[PDB]
């Protein structure tokens, strides 16, 4: 009786799935970087650790990072001195904070990528969420879903303790999803809060402090589907190919564990040289079956770890120095957000593109990658194309 | 130049997702239900609580549970009395025992699985791994690459802190990377581990108590792959359609935090009142495309949170006593293992049908469904197909 083939090609999609609306959040709360190392010494209460001090001083000077925006602020940091220690019991409050936090910001984003996109948050089919910070059950989706008033029966993928990598992850994710099911529209959050990290200096662990210069909060939030009704929906970015790997030789670079002290980030090798290392190969994977060969002619999105990776990326390739510009922009601005970060990049770059009179969203150009990076050393690759206008 | 619909055509598979291999692992600590209150009560320091155990040895006599599998041991729980407590600080003790034995036990299952499918380790394309027990950076999945020798590219997909239901969550996915990528062979990997949520009795907490009667450790690996090699591979389910939805008035129903404490469960509503209500609205969307209203033709998988479930699932429906024979014979050998229990249970009704001759691996059926239960309350749907021998 009943077919599954016919089933089976009623079900699906037909086209590449697409990002249709991107929306951003981040805390109220600006701390400005060149002040940083100050305030963070004081509030840690190690002033008195003065040649400590120097080198976050020189570490924050060659940041990149303007600003940062953070949920933890001097009230909140003053009520839990467990966390302003290096090492304390400090989990259960930092969760308190967290599993708030990281749903009401992941909000903010997902009302305005909503609006955005234009149709009825009904039609929200499926849900990823994103996070680093905290972990909870029923998780941040769960909260997202009753916070937006999502259907009941919205399809859910809860990605926890992921690591930066991860906006790369949930992309590789949605294009599936979308893909696979006629109608499907995913909604997309990324959504990370440093309260987990957030811990004070220590002169014996100065890969904790390199974290502290760097770390910043903010949630993403993406459309995605297949198929778009047109002029009804509105096309930003396609995805094309996707890939997952683990560098060579990188065991150890990042390593991330939760404990009663927290998520404390351990740094054991040279991440910088381990991407520049390995960048090459993930772009002749992506873009040898395209025929392309020149990386100047591809629009570019690079998770920011920290300015190292990006210059010696671009040193490696003989990158233009303004291939880099939309990260480096939001490196700037936000600092680095982990999984969040690629995804402010894509709505930097295309609304540059579009405020600037750029025949497409990808900087003019046609085809372009995003990559993320973080604990294993992995590297994932997106390969997009951009949509004329 | 390059066209995006013809490399998208290419890149998609045919068929509908197909399970094909299903290997499964247990700690090798046996732990006899009908003393485990004496046990239990001396290994927490608890034989003063009379009325308490008593209570106890009610729950655990009623569980239909004959033995579970532990990792901990008498030997464990004795250098660990933080963790013999209700509530003491040993979440760091906890993750380091899961954050080991999950990889460990789920490349057990793997391998298994992998041999019974047959073909070289290198066309394992997608990694899906799930855990309610422990999350660390790198995850359990990039554990489990290194553990078994999967390529570095593999496209790994981290599930942590998942809860119950996921052993369905595991198939929706694993239904949409088989599907949507032509080739892709789907390694999927549910290990749980009590060394979590293990702790000692209360009386102002008696949820958490019912947890100790019943969850028990175990893995479960599967292959899922679209369009197998004829004679080469050899299908043993389809999947067809799944689902995910939250029951009404169940908030609460089911909650677990990770605290210093390690994970506490929590119980607020009637979990088996919440899924025999539910249950008919699930099995209406499911079926009724299919032309089927008679919920005894098709054959059953739930997951077995508590036998009170199973018989409110069984009173409500009027189902057949048989309909639970494969459910309720893994409850009663190895407990409740959340997210690996409905794998268990497709193992042992494919074993069952084919030791016995029956004409498919669905008990002599065509049409069958999966259930997951858990935090929500969430409730996962999975439409499947058997396979004629
Ligand atoms: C969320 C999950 C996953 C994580 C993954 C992605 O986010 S932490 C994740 C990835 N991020 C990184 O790997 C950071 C890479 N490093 C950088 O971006 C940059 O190194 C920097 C911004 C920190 C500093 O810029 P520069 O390298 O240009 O400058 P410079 O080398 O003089 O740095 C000054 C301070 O070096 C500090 N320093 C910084 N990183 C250091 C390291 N890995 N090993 C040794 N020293 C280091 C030392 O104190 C150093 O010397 P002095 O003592 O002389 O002052
Ligand atoms: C991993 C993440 C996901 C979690 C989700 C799924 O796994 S823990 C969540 C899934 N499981 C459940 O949700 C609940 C399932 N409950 C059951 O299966 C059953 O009630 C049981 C096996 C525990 C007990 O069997 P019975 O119901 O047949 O028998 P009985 O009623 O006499 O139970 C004995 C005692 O259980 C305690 N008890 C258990 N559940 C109770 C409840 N909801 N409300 C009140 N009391 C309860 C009582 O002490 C009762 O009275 P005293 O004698 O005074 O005799």
């Amino acid at each position: 009786m009943v077919s599954v083939s016919e089933i089976r090609k009623a079900q699906r999609a037909e086209g590449p799935a697409t990002i249709l609306a991107i929306g951003t959040a981040n805390p109220a709360n600006c701390v400005e970087q060149s002040t940083y190392p100050d305030f963070y010494f004081k509030i840690t209460n190690s002033e008195h650790k003065t040649e400590l001090k120097e080198k976050f001083q020189r570490m924050c000077d060659k940041s990149m990072i303007k600003r940062r925006y953070m949920y933890l602020t001097e009230e909140i940091l003053k009520e839990n001195p467990n966390v302003c220690e290096y090492m304390a019991p400090s989990l259960d409050a930092r969760q308190d904070m967290v599993v708030v936090e990281v749903p009401r910001l992941g909000k903010e984003a997902a009302v305005k990528a909503i609006k955005e996109w234009g149709q009825p948050k009904s039609k929200i089919t499926h849900l990823i969420v994103c996070t680093t910070s905290g972990v909870d059950m029923p998780g941040a989706d769960y909260q997202l879903t009753k916070l937006l008033g999502l259907r009941p029966y919205v399809k859910r993928y809860m990605m926890y303790q992921q690591g930066s990598f991860a906006g790369g992850t949930v992309l590789r994710l949605a294009k599936d999803l979308a893909e696979n099911n006629k109608g499907a529209r995913v909604l997309v959050v990324c959504s990370e809060v440093t309260a987990v990290t957030f811990r004070g200096p220590s002169d014996t662990h100065l890969d904790s402090l390199v974290g502290q210069a760097l770390f910043g909060d903010g949630a993403a939030a993406l459309i995605v589907g297949s198929d778009p009704v047109p002029e009804i929906e509105k096309p930003i970015f396609e995805m094309v190919w996707t890939a997952q790997t683990i560098a060579p030789d990188s065991e150890g670079a990042i390593d991330g564990h939760l404990r009663e002290a927290g998520l404390t980030f351990h740094l054991l090798k040279d991440v910088p040289g381990i991407v520049s290392k390995n960048i090459t190969k993930a772009l002749v994977e992506a873009f040898e079956p395209l025929g392309i060969s020149d990386y100047n002619s591809i629009f570019w999105i690079a998770h920011p770890g920290g300015p190292a990776i990006l210059d010696q990326v671009e040193q490696k390739l003989a990158l233009k120095p303004e291939k880099m510009n939309a990260t480096r922009e939001v490196l700037s601005e936000y600092g680095n957000m982990s999984s969040a970060c690629v995804l402010f990049i894509l709505d930097e770059m295309r609304k540059k593109s579009t405020q600037n009179g750029l025949k497409t969203t990808g900087e003019g150009l046609e085809w372009g990658v995003l990559f993320g990076f973080g604990p294993g050393l992995t590297i994932e690759t997106v390969v997009l194309r951009s949509v004329a206008i």
